[PDB]
This record gives C-alpha cells, structure tokens and sequence, in this order.
C-alpha cells in the first residue's frame, strides 16, 4: 500500500511509497514492535540476485536501465560469481553504494549531506601497515584543519570469513579508560575493555583522562597490529563556557572527528567489514551522551556543584540545568575554534528538510525516531513531532560482531 | 513467534526476559518489513460469534487471577456468560470483573509511564446512568473524589457499554478539564490553540465564552446516543495552580496557571469484547506534560520566546541553546508551584525511575511489561532519565484503552 506520515506540529502529511522496495527484516511483527531494540535479530547462489538488484538500481539511477552497459555489466558479474564465487565492484558502483548506504541509514540525522561524501577506495590494501596509511590519509583529509569533510575508506571485502579486514577500534578516535585499584574508572569507562586489549598487545598507556587510543588494525584475517596516529592529525577542542569562567578549570576536551570504524558496509551482496566513515559532530553527542551518561564521563554532579545548584531533590531539575550549560560549552568551544559542529536544533531542522526532499524525489525516507530525536529537549525539536517509517533499504551499514570475540589468535 | 524475548538496559547491563508477549491479542501496525513505532494512530458492533471467544478469554484470565481457574465458580460463570450472549447477543460484567478489567487496561497501557500505581485505582461503576444530567453528576463526583483538595487519587468512571452503536455514551471532551481556544479574525489565537475546534462546537451548542486565556471548557455529554448536552463544571471543583518561579520573581507576572487534574475522557475501554465508549479516567501530572508540551509546543501556549526575553538570553543563534535554557526554568516553575500548593505532581526523573522499577517487577512477576519507548521517554532531558537506555517491547494486551473516532465526526444529529 501507500503509507502516510503526519507531522503533528505542521500537519504536513507525506506519502511513503519507497518502503515497497525493502527486503531485509526490521525485527518487528504484526504483534510485537521492537522499535527500541538496539540490535534486533555468502554463496554463489545467494550472491547473484543481490548483485543483480544492486546493478539494476545503479543503472536506474544513472538513467540507463536496460542499456547495453547495463546488460554487459550483468553478464560480467554473472561470469565472475561463477568462476570466483564473488565479484568486484566498479569504481562508480563503489562510490554510488557508499553514498546510498549513508542515504539509507535510518538512524542518522545528518543525511541531508549524503551525496557529498569523499569515497577512498582502499581495496588494494593487503597489510595492517597499509591500513594505517590509508586511515591516516582519511583522518587528515576529513579533518581539514577543522573544516571537516565527510569521508569513507573502504578496505577489501570479506572473502571466506577467515581473512577479514577489521578496524578493531569501534571509532577511529577515542579516549582510553582505565580501571582504578580503588574501583573507580579513569578516562572513558566505555573503553576500559578495548584499552585493556591495547595494553595487553604492548601499548604503553599514559594513564591520563584523555589519552588517544592507538589504532588496532587487522588485515586479511591476521593478528591485529598497533599504530599511533600522528598527534598533529588528531584535532582536539578544549571545552570552555562563554559565561562561566570556571568551566575551563574542569579540564575537559574532546576530539573533533567522529569516525565510526566498527560497522559493515553491504553493497550488492558484497561485505566490506572494514569501512571507517566520518562526518562532524552534533553537539549533544559529546555534551549529553559522552559527558553526562552515568556510564561515561558522568560530569553532571561536578558541573551542578560549580553552578551551586540545589542538588537535594530531583524536582529542582538540577541535572537538566547543568545539562544545558554543558551543551552550550561544547557548541561554544568548537565554534570558537572554527571546528565544524552542528547543534541539535539546526540538525533536526535540516533532517526535516531532507525528509521532504526524499519523499518528493524518492518516495520516502527510512528513519528511526528512537535515534533521530536528540537525547535532550526532544519535543522542542521538529523531529519529535514527525512521524517516521523505519525500514531497511540496501546498500546499508550493518552491525557486526566485535572482532575480539571471533578472531582465532596466532 | 519465539517463546522468550530479551530486552537489555544499556546503562546497567540488566537483561530481562519477556514471555508475556505470547499473550498479545491485536495488531501493532508494524510488519516484518516496516516499523510503525512512531506513528501516533496506526490501526456497528461485535457479533455473537466474535463475542464468545473474547469473553471466555477475559473470564479465564479473571479466574486465573483469583486462583480459581477451572473451579466451579469459573465454569458456572463461563456458562452464564455464554447463555447470556446466546439470548441477548451481549453480556454484563460483574462488579468484581469490571474493577479487574479497568485496572488491567491501565496495567496494559503501553504508553503510560505511571503504571506502578495500576492496582490503586478507584473504579466508579456508572452503568446505571441513563441521561446526560446523570453523566454530569457522575463526572462531578469523580472530579471531586480524584482532586481530594490536591492529594490526588487515580480514578475511572465507567458508563454503560455499547449496544448497537447507535446508543453510545460519550464524553465529547477529550479531557474533562481543558482550557478554551479562540481564533481571532487576525489569525492569532487566544487561550489554548489545540482546543479551537472543540471550543467552536461548544459555542455553537450554546456556551457563552468568556474569551479569556484560561477558560475551563464546559462538559459536552452524550447519553444513550442522544444529542450531547452542555454543563458547566462547578468552578470550586476545578483545582488550579498559579505558576511562579522560585528564583525569578517576574515569572508570576506572566499570568500562567494550569489545572491540577489530568483526566482523559475520549478513549474506549475494552473488557472481554465489551466496549465502554465513555470511561473518563484521571491520575496526576508528570511536570513535563505541562512544562514542556502544554507550555512550550509551538502550536500550544508557546511561551519559550517570552520566557527567554525576560531571562535576557541571546536569541540570535540556535546554538546558544536559549530555548533549552528557558525550557528548564519553565519546568522548574511548574514543579515548584504544584509542590508549594501541595497538589500532587511528579517530575520526570522520579516517574521514569519508578517505571523502571515497575517494569522490572512486571517482568519478574508477570513475564513482561509492554511499553512504548516513543511515549515513555520524557520530552526533555531524555537520555539523563533511565528509560532512554531501556530496551522495551511493545504489544497490545487486553483489557485495553483504545482510541475511537471523535464523536462530532460520527454523531447522527436528532
Ligand atoms: C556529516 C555530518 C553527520 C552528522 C551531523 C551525523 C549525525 C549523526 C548522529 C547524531 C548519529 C547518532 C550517533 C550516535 O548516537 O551514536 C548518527 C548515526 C549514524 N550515522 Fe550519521 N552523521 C553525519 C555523517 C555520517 C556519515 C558520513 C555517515 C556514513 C557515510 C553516517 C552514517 C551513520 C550511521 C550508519 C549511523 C548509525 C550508527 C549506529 O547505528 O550506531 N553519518 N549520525
Ligand atoms: C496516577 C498517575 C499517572 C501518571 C503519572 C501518568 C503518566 C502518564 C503520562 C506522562 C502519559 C503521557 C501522556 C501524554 O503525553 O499525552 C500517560 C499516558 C497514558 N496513561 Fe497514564 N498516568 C497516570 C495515571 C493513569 C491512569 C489512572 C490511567 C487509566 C486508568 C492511565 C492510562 C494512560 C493511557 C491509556 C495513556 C495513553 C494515552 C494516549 O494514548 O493518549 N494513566 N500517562
Ligand atoms: C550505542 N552507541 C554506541 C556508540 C558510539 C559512538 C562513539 C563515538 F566515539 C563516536 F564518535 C560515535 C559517532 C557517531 C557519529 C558518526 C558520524 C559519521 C557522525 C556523527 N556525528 N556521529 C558513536
Ligand atoms: C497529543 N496527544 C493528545 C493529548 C493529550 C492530553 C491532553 C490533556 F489535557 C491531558 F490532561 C492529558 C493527560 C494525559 C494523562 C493522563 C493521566 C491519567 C495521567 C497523566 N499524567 N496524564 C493528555
Ligand atoms: C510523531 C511522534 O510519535 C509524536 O510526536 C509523539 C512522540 N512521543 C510522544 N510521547 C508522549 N508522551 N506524548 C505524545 O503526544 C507524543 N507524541
Ligand atoms: C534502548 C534504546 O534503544 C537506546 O537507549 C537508544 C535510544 N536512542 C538512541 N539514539 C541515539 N542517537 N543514540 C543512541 O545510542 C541511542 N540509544
Ligand atoms: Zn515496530
């Protein structure tokens, strides 16, 4: 059928036809919705229909469906799956598939940018040293002295599952986390385990609060190897506040480049298990989640202290007050350092505009309300009032198992 | 469907196991290929063949609840219901079953963060009501009991079930207490813009509007499928709270107030296939319902700008977060004014913490707890509340509260 989505603030109705093209499952059924579940539950035979479908939509997108180039490309892929059990994408197809995996990422509020993506082909890579070189060039290009630029680097596809390329870091730039003897945690508590894997592999930790983790890089299914990203490539921002001059004394910083490195890029049945991709931050990612999650840096108490807020009852809303000031500081600091950052009002604003674009030109836009709505001030942003349909289009970004639970060590 | 489904809390790592979903009875709107979990409203009476298994399902569940499943009272009740449907094509609930069904409709309400209270619900049986004047008496008694001078008590008043669909009891009000909205010729709106359509109906029905910013609407009550009739709620029964701020002495100069009793009156209560089309129920407020939605939605009272101006905030850039700063202070004022006047209210931190504890107990004792994350997470400060990090499963258990068409869209005027 045709499905309608209403904005309850604007009363704008959009009509979704694009959902007719999905085939992956969402995890819901007619009787149970799993919309808030974070991770809901090849061969030559499985591969050609998937390859065919992707080649078909590629040649439909450059408006040459059924052309001679389309016909030969289909046969070319057929012979290649036959005689090698896989196939290799053309450069144009690799670029098209990467942009469309971003376009289809239902959890990303930043997709108005989807077609401006720099795609680095790293499929000639064979070693962890080559991976490091490719990743350093990615970081340097995408950082661009603070004028951040979207980028993805694509390493060789999975073959037999035994020669996977993997970036073991979940993101290219993170801070370490250390278990203290007295039971508390120094640095980033979310990274205590990965940090401990780096230490076990020979990393000499400085045991500070903001230690950039080394890259841990696995090429062709071999043991991963450690590398230190050159510090001049890692842009960082000291967090200060435009009105509270004591805020700089908290000693807070963050890195400028958000770069997801633990996901799987699927294009036409091919699986790119190592595809680090990066954009720029929405302020709440740092200011709400990284700093104020109870399992993360957990600074609300300290800020509420220096703000002298009444902290004896929840109904004083002291946490909400300190939350807003922290997120003012983050935005103010990146902006003062001319480092690209978007606030959640602008980003959600852009996303509503992007949805309108997509419904008009494409017939819909898959979107995960649970992830799109920012983690603070939800209903004063326009996406809170926007109904969204969620569905899985391919090419896509997918989760995959953490490598340390799979890898057969040597 | 699989027998066990697991939900994780990503902040605490607690994993819970759900088996109650195997009892889900109706459709969510999702499919295997599309999820409709953010659609507000996804998707003539019941025949004898439809009614038999729906009643048995409910009667079994009631007798299971009192540890008399399979007993002689259970089999005799099954038989009496079945004979009553056969001869009259409907049946009547016992007082005990009515109370049980209403409490469990709340218990099953996936969008309600307040369900830790579900078993403490005063049920007013109003199935003997025949006229709109009597509906008015019943609703007044409900409002006075539930308000309780500010020490609010949850309550539901249940009016006669649907018969042929042409004799429905309906409260035309969507909530028992709401403020009027008036469209001006110049396009601006006075009062509550959400209620302009309903206010116009009341004016047409004969209501004389005071044309103020906080005018309590009259009740528009439909008995037995007749044309609805207007009644004014006695103002001494409508408890209200002037909104002042503990620090900002100028906040009281804004002239804001709100009513104490949230009372939903447009929903349908389904118990064992019976349809109670008029079942007003009330609890107490979570502060953000007033402080965030009623006051700061753009299409509502929309005070963020004016509070920001008095706060002397940089309003040129969105990235100063002036909107977020003002929103917090408005919600501080709402909670502070309700507490100072000793009117029951709950902040979004206490409510979500309570709901996590409730959800955990339901998983342990009942095998699950259906919950709609999109509705459970508060509209401000989402991730600093525990429900944000809590995976939830959503499904439709019966007894339930359901939406129904607005009655001015279906009523056949006499
Ligand atoms: C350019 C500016 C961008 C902005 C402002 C932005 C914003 C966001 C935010 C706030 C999230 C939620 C992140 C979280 O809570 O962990 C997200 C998720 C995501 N983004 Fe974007 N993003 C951008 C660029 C990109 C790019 C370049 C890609 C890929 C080519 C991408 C793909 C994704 C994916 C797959 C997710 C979901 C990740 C997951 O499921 O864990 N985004 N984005
Ligand atoms: C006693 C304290 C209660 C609290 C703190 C509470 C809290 C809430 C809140 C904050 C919402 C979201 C409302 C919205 O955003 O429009 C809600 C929804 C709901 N509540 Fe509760 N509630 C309470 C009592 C009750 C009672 C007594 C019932 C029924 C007997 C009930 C049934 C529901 C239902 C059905 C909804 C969904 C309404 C809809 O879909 O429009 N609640 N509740
Ligand atoms: C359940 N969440 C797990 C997580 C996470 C996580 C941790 C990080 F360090 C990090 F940089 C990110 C970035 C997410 C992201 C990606 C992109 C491309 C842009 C953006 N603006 N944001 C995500
Ligand atoms: C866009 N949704 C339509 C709506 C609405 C709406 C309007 C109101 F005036 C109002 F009081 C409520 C109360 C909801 C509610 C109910 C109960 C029992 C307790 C509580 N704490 N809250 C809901
Ligand atoms: C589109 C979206 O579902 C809609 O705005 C919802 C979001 N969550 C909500 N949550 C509550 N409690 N109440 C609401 O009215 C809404 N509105
Ligand atoms: C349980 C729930 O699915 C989980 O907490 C989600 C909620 N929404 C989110 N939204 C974003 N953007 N990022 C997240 O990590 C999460 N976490
Ligand atoms: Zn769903």
């Amino acid at each position: 059928r045709f499905l309608k989505v209403k904005n309850w603030e604007t009363e704008v109705v959009l009509t979704d036809t694009l959902h007719l093209k999905s085939t992956l499952e969402t995890g819901c059924t007619e009787y149970i919705c799993m919309g808030s579940i974070m991770h809901p539950s090849a061969t030559k035979d499985q591969l050609f229909p998937l390859a065919k479908e992707f080649i078909d939509q590629y040649y439909s997108s450059i408006k040459r469906f059924g052309s001679k180039a389309h016909m030969e490309r289909l046969e070319e892929v057929n012979k290649e799956i036959d005689t090698t059990s896989t196939y290799q994408l053309k450069d144009t197809e690799l670029i098209y598939g990467a942009k469309h995996a971003w376009r289809n990422a239902s959890r990303c509020v930043g997709r108005i940018q989807w077609s401006k993506l720099q795609v680095f082909d790293a499929r000639d890579c064979t070693t962890a040293h080559g991976m490091f070189n490719y990743i350093c060039n990615h970081v340097k290009y995408a950082t661009n002295k603070g004028n951040l630029r979207s980028a993805i680097t694509i390493f060789p596809q999975r073959t037999d599952g035994k020669h996977d390329f993997r970036v073991w870091n979940s993101q290219l730039i993170r801070y370490a986390g250390y278990k203290q003897p007295d039971g508390s945690t120094l640095g980033d508590p979310a990274n205590v385990q990965f940090t401990e894997i780096c230490i076990q592999q020979g990393w000499k930790p400085p045991r500070g609060r903001f230690d950039v983790l080394p890259l841990l890089l696995q090429a062709n299914g071999n043991d991963p190897e450690l590398f230190q990203i050159p510090p001049e490539l890692v842009l960082e921002v000291p967090i200060r506040h435009p009105k509270f001059e004591w805020f700089k004394d908290l000693g807070l910083k963050w890195y400028g480049l958000p770069a997801v490195s633990n996901m799987l890029l699927e294009i036409g049945g091919l699986e790119f298990s190592a595809c680090p991709f990066s954009g720029w931050y929405m302020g709440t990612e740092i200011g709400v989640r990284d700093y104020c999650d109870n399992s993360r840096y957990n600074i609300l108490e300290e800020v509420a202290k220096k703000m002298n807020l009444d902290m004896r009852k929840t109904s004083s809303l002291w946490k909400d007050q300190a939350l807003v000031e922290i997120n003012i500081a983050v935005l103010y600091s990146f902006q003062s350092d001319k480092v690209t950052i978007v606030d959640h009002h602008s980003a959600t604003e852009s996303f509503i505009k992007h949805m309108e674009n997509e419904y008009r030109c494409r017939g819909g836009c898959p979107a995960d309300w649970v992830w799109i709505v920012p983690p603070m001030s939800g209903s004063i942003t326009p996406v809170f009032h926007q109904e969204m349909l969620n569905y899985r289009l391919t090419p896509s970004f997918e989760y995959q198992p953490d490598p340390w639970n799979t890898h057969v060590w040597k």
